[PDB]
């Protein structure tokens, strides 16, 4: 039940929720992701890898849950600020790719997309992992859906 265990659990649950109408279970799962995000939000870590995993869990958690108490947008900016403070120190990894992609989705900071495409270029097109394929798809969807007013007219 460590900070890291909690963060990895939240990353997994937030992913589960996003890759899945208002049933008791649907509400329970959305509520649990909010509850877990709220519990972890006040935690601070000096270790950059632990801090990266905490931030990624929180950004994923608050984006996954339908619930918003009116303070979620403010809390996401606190998390983004924590990510910008460690991004340059993180080594190339799946974690760093996920933080760049989720951070870009919240900011549309072209420097984050640029760095995310450079990380992609380091992988093997002939043998991408299941997670690499998924995060590439997620990044492309954020890039294509920046502006709702640009949606194809039909
Ligand atoms: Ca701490
Ligand atoms: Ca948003």
């Amino acid at each position: 039940n460590s900070l890291l265990s909690r963060a990895l659990e939240l990353q997994r649950m937030a992913h589960e929720l996003m890759y899945l109408i208002y049933s008791d279970e649907f509400c329970r799962l959305n509520k649990e992701v909010l509850t877990r995000s709220d519990s972890l939000f006040s935690e601070q870590s000096s270790d950059i890898e632990e801090e990266g995993n905490l931030c990624l869990a929180l950004l994923m958690g608050y984006n996954a849950t339908i619930y918003d108490n009116g303070d979620k947008e403010r809390k996401k900016q606190v998390i983004l600020d924590r990510i910008y403070n460690i991004m340059s120190q993180l080594p190339a990894s799946l974690l760093k790719m996920r933080l760049l992609t989720w951070g870009y989705s919240e900011t549309y900071d072209e420097e984050l997309a640029h760095e995310a495409h450079q990380l992609i270029e380091t992988w093997n097109i002939s043998d991408l992992t299941d997670e690499q394929k998924e995060i590439i798809e997620e990044l492309r969807n954020f890039e294509e859906n920046q502006y709702p007013w640009e949606e194809v007219q039909e």
